[PDB]
DNA sequence: GATCTATATGCCATCGG
DNA sequence: GATCTATATGCCATCGG
DNA sequence: GATCTATATGCCATCGG
């Protein structure tokens, strides 16, 4: 049997629908009992987003202020739909939690969250299914770890990792985004590398501490210039994007005890 | 040329009487 | 009782893939 | 979130005594 873990708030998007008014609580639920039925999920776990990483502001003050400048920019009409969405999303949150296991502290992703559930209890299911439309999350794929798009309708797995993101494992995808940085999230990257430079980069010198060592590497070119000078940026973009790496102390950042309690209700979860 | 940077979409109810 | 005086918090990254 | 639009790189001598 398996264990499934939601991005829940990632998940909410799919209800979003300009031209419908109405609650979609009860559909947010059924959606995930229908994904766990079909992913013979014995063990489901929902997360939330509860404000921004403090672990990821502690080390990048500007992290996803990108994407408060695009809800800054709304119109008044579409203030009002996002609003009423917003509230939907929360009663479908409320009620979720009478059904399944749901965390949501506030502080922290859940990125890391999910990073830590495989961690933790992956070994004791057979398979894990991720339910996120969210690339990073592929930072987990293993033969055993599996990720679900509602977006794409796809399901990512590791065998296929260079036909989704132009890298062949983890630890090369891992590097790839410590170097592209991730727009998404606000985070710069080197200046003129891409996948594909960046894939050239790491197929020949390794992974990003290994490119760390090596530097300055030679070439004239702009982007290979740029790269001899970011040293510290790698090192801090590791920090941001190597989930699995740094999951532990992103939950340790909002309270020791926190993450205490937080490992105490998944492992008591595994076993009932 | 490929590749990268940067922007904007009021996105989104998979799929089966 | 309420009301006022006086003090101490190493506060503080709203909120949305 | 993916996806798309739009921009800027004075790119570029593969690889083997
Ligand atoms: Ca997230
Ligand atoms: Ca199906
Ligand atoms: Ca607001
Ligand atoms: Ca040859
Ligand atoms: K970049
Ligand atoms: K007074
Ligand atoms: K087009
Ligand atoms: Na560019
Ligand atoms: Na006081
Ligand atoms: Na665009």
């Amino acid at each position: 049997r398996n264990l499934m873990i939601v991005d829940g708030t990632n998940l909410g998007f799919r209800f979003k629908h300009n031209n419908s008014k109405k609650p979609f609580a009860s559909s947010y639920v059924s959606t995930i009992q229908s994904l766990a039925k079909s992913y013979s999920a014995r063990t489901t776990i929902v997360l939330g987003d509860k404000g921004k990483s403090v672990f990821r502001l502690e080390h990048l003050p500007e992290y996803k202020g990108n994407r408060d400048e695009k809800y800054a920019q709304r119109t008044e009409e579409e203030k009002a739909l996002d609003e009423q969405f917003f509230e939907y999303l929360k009663d479908a949150f409320e009620l979720c939690k009478t059904t399944f296991p749901t965390f949501t502290i506030r502080g922290v992703e859940a990125d890391d969250m999910a990073a830590y559930i495989v961690k933790l209890i992956g070994h004791l299911y057979d398979h894990v299914w991720l339910i996120s439309t969210d690339g990073k999350w592929d930072t987990l794929l293993t033969d055993k770890v599996s990720r679900f798009s509602f977006t794409t309708r796809r399901e990512y797995h590791l065998r296929d990792m260079y036909e989704h993101h132009n890298v062949d494992d983890v630890e090369q995808f891992i590097s790839l985004k410590a170097i592209m940085g991730d727009l998404g999230d606000n985070i710069r990257g080197v200046e003129g590398i891409g996948a594909k430079r960046g894939y050239n980069i790491i197929r020949e010198f390794g992974n990003v501490l290994d490119i760390i060592d090596q530097l300055p590497l030679p070439g004239k070119q702009k982007y290979i210039q740029n790269l001899n000078a970011s040293e510290e940026l790698l090192f801090r973009n590791l920090i941001l994007v190597d989930l699995p790496t740094y999951c532990v102390d992103a939950i340790a950042a909002v309270g020791q005890d926190v993450l205490d309690k937080f490992t105490k209700d998944i492992l008591e979860i595994a076993e009932q």
